[PDB]
């Protein structure tokens, strides 16, 4: 290689967070395979990538303006102010204007083309042959009654993104000689079995178990166990599924190796131990801890795979089948259907997910048959994209490559402002692919290369994973070096800066817990020892300036001391906040992170990127709902950063404006404090109609996420009247709409008013329209269940969300849900938000 070659790859292992150059915990080698089939897609990408536009990363959408946006223009003219250190004149534009066409009524009006519009405080250009209606930062300003500042400087040079130059009939069978484990005890000693699963997609294609033995630290059965399946019948991509039962412990292996070859020999597998169905028991990856693991040793010595028109009253019985949910469990009577029906149901796009869940893929002729029937695809490749649908193909239910590269096709044709949307899942969605490379792997390389926004959130979700799973490191690994090798040195850089200032204030974070009481108040000698600490940092070591990992365009500079604090909380968490490095931004107003250590964030990345989801939905109905999901992002384990809403206060702390007897709790207070922050009664009334579209939308969410049940605490409002929800990490109630809640609305208690009428119509408007998008939510659910939580009920934690939903249902009795929903909140007022205390003390 070389001297500064090997250089290279150690800042790699620096910013994946793993060394993918390791080989101490494989037994074979796809991860070193998959490291070289990734440098074609790479290269692929890289090579036919604009410069111009890479580095400017227009962040841009061909979605249409929606209803409540075009109501912010009575005139088809928005203003837009190019700067020049300076003076700075206003310009009168229309929304079908162009980056390009704005230049021409700038310059000639006023009596070197080579000149850019990039946006003040930021690193957001306004670029490319797009209508500024179609700009995302526009649309964001219309959205909030921001005016749209921009500043003119040189394009980025290319150069700064250059990358370096780069680098039988035989029935299966297998021995199970038996497990070893250093050390067991708990207190009583038990009995103990193996049990082998032939596994394709979450189908136990067959089943065979050892006779049981002594649970010492080794057992011996020295067993063939004879399955009934045959050699040629493994499908590829199916699974041996060892399991030891006394469920103790579980490890897998790939059937079928990733060149085809039957898997053959002495295998050695250090297994996976159950936590005091998910993810995590579907991986390829051995315990790397071979020191306390168990393990269990086998052997293989067994290669392969080289008309007529339906009655109209069954077409009925298959048509209401497709018509089902995605939860909808399909009897026998229904697959042999959809399997006998292929060519009709094939017709249907959404019957997919439904017909490939029919085939028989532990059979060799009936899996060939699927790919006859895959290989006419007219209407598949013709259909309109549908992402619930798409993403249906790749959850768990699904192993076969061919069945999963349809999905990741129509994934293609998404544009990045989709992508964006959809990436944290589509990431989590590689957990479940059987082989490290994949269409779908591949298809994320080749989204975040060409675009400097998702490749930098595919390097947080990517690097989120790799540190706090050792279920999937190894393969997320390979994924981001493949990334960190095409993203260029620009961008590398970037990381660099961001990762040096991460790790020094996680370190700050976890040396003030310790100081600090187990739990009570912040101490005199603790706020000392914060200041002091970050006052040592802030000069000769942290950089000038670093990313904002949740907001790449803001680059935060150096700390404003005085502003940082320990919270006074719960793990005690820092309030930070930074002076912002560019400084031709517009205003004197910091960026706030705080940084926790102690609570699971990955749950909150899921929830808050659903949220996302749920606006950009009501986008599709001309429906805002005022929610803020704020940017929060996992960097490490049990551990991570936050932005500080500016401007923002909890609800219970309105309410322990005195006193706050141990709990007192009273109807009127949120509407005064409403009036103190708005030094004009006008706003203080678009406050209350911000508070009745933020209250509706994050009362309909809840609910339909089933995180509805909180405490004030958890529940913030701005002093412009914004709420929002916090800290998703986890007699009842659907949802908080608490008597507080109620007198801002015009309503104590059992009445109706102007104001509360607007709530409820928009909390079914809303409601409905989710419910537009049933099969996506369900499926985005299950996955978030699947791929982000402890171990869950495959039937039913998930089937909370249908009956949510209210499924199979007409759109009357569904509203009528709802607003029974609502009048159970009016119905117990207090009695659950004061029960939060009872427990306590
Ligand atoms: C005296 S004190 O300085 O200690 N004071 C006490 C009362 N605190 C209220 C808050 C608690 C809180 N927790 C979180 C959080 C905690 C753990 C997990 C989480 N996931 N998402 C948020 C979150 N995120 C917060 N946000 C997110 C949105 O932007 C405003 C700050 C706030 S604000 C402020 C601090």
């Amino acid at each position: 290689m070389s001297e500064e070659s090997q250089a290279f790859q150690r800042q790699l292992t620096a910013l994946i967070g793993y060394d993918v150059t390791d080989v101490s915990n494989v037994h074979d080698d796809e991860l070193e395979f998959t490291r070289r089939g990734l440098v074609t897609p790479r290269m692929a990408e890289v090579a036919s990538r604009d410069p111009k536009l890479y580095a400017m990363h227009p962040w841009v959408t061909s979605k249409p303006l929606p209803e409540y946006l075009w109501k912010k223009i009575a005139n088809n003219c928005i203003f837009i102010v190019i700067h020049r250190s300076t003076t700075s004149q206003t310009i009168k534009v229309s929304p079908d204007d162009t980056p390009g066409a704005i230049l021409q009524s700038f310059f000639t009006k006023m009596a070197e083309q080579d000149f850019v519009l990039r946006v003040c405080g930021r690193d957001e250009y306004l670029v490319g042959e797009t209508p500024i209606k179609n700009f995302q930062w526009v649309r964001h300003c219309l959205k909030n009654g921001e005016e749209i500042h921009v500043v003119l400087d040189t394009p980025p040079d290319p150069a700064l993104d250059e990358v370096r130059k780069e680098e039988c009939d035989r029935k299966f069978r297998v021995k199970i000689r038996g497990i070893d484990i250093p050390v067991l005890p708990r207190n009583t000693d038990l009995t103990v079995f193996v049990e082998a699963n032939i596994q394709h997609g979450q189908q136990v294609l067959c089943q065979r178990r050892t006779s049981p033995k002594p649970f010492t630290e080794e057992v011996l059965w020295n067993v063939w166990l004879e399955f009934s399946i045959k050699i040629k019948d493994l499908p590829k991509g199916a699974l041996l599924n060892l399991q030891i039962y006394c469920l103790l412990y579980y490890v897998n292996l790939l059937l079928i190796d990733h060149r085809f070859l039957l898997r053959r020999g002495e295998y050695v597998l250090h297994m996976w131990q159950i936590s005091g169905f998910n993810a995590d028991k579907l991986t390829s990856a051995t315990n790397p801890d071979k020191e306390n693991s168990m393990s269990i040793s086998i052997l293989l010595d067994n290669h392969p795979i080289a008309r007529a028109e339906m009655p109209n009253q069954l077409r009925k019985q298959l048509e209401a089948i497709i018509a089902t949910d995605p939860l909808n469990p399909l009897t026998a009577e229904d697959k042999e259907l959809l399997w006998h029906f292929r060519y009709e149901s094939l017709k249907h796009p959404k019957a997919y997910p439904k017909l490939f869940s029919s085939v028989k893929w532990g059979q060799q002729e009936i899996v060939a048959k699927t790919y006859q029937l895959l290989a006419r695809r007219e209407v598949w490749d013709q259909s309109a994209l549908d992402v619930g649908l798409t993403m249906q193909l790749l959850d768990c239910n699904f192993s076969d490559e061919n069945v999963r590269a349809i999905a990741v096709q129509k994934l293609e044709s998404l544009e990045d402002d989709d992508v964006l949307h959809y990436l944290l899942q589509l990431v989590q969605a590689v957990k479940f692919e059987p082989y490290h490379d994949s269409a779908l792997a591949r298809f994320l390389l080749k989204r975040g290369l060409r675009n400097k926004r998702i490749g930098h959130f595919l390097f947080w979700f990517l690097r989120s994973e790799i540190a706090q799973s050792r279920h999937y490191q190894q393969r997320f690994a390979v994924i981001l070096e493949a990334y960190l090798r095409g993203c260029g040195t620009a961008m590398l850089h970037d990381f660099t800066q961001q990762v040096q200032v991460i790790e020094m204030l996680q370190k700050v974070t976890l040396d003030i817990k310790s100081l600090s009481a187990e739990k009570y108040d912040v101490s005199s000698q603790v706020i000392s020892q914060l200041k002091q600490k970050l006052e040592n940092l802030q000069n000769s070591q942290l950089p000038e300036s670093f990313r904002v990992p949740y907001d790449p365009g803001l680059k935060a500079g150096a700390l404003a001391i005085e502003k940082c604090k320990v919270m006074a909380s719960k793990k005690k968490p820092l309030w930070l906040e930074f002076k912002c490095a560019d400084p031709t931004a517009l205003s004197n107003e910091t960026i706030g992170i705080i940084f926790k250590h102690g609570d699971d964030l990955r749950q909150d990345m899921l929830i808050l990127q659903i949220l996302r989801i749920m606006e950009s939905i009501w986008e599709t109905e001309s429906l805002d709902l005022c929610l803020l999901p704020y940017g929060c992002i996992s960097t490490g384990d049990k551990i991570g950063m936050i932005e500080i809403v500016k401007d923002a206060t909890t609800i219970a702390k309105i309410q322990q404006s005195t006193v706050g007897n141990t709990g007192a709790f009273k109807d009127e207070v949120l509407n005064h404090w409403l009036k103190e922050k708005s030094p004009t009664e006008e706003k203080f009334q678009a406050a209350v109609e911000r508070f009745v579209y933020s209250c509706a939308g994050y009362c309909v969410a809840t609910f339909v996420l089933g995180i509805g049940d909180r405490h004030n605490d958890n529940i913030m409002i701005t002093e412009t009247g914004n709420l929002f929800h916090i800290d998703f990490g986890h007699e009842r109630v659907p949802f908080v709409l608490t008597p507080d809640f109620l007198f801002v609305m015009g309503t104590s208690g059992k009445k109706t008013s102007p104001h509360f009428q607007k709530f409820q119509d928009i909390c079914v408007k809303a409601y409905l329209a989710l419910r537009h998008h049933t099969n996506l939510l369900i499926i985005l659910f299950s996955m978030m269940l699947m791929t982000g939580m402890p171990q869950l009920t495959s039937k039913e934690d998930i089937e909370y969300i249908r009956d949510a939903l209210t499924v199979g249902k007409n759109e009357e009795d569904a509203k009528k849900y709802f607003l029974d929903q609502i009048e159970v909140c009016r119905d117990k007022g207090w009695t659950v938000q004061f029960n939060w205390f009872l427990h306590l003390v």
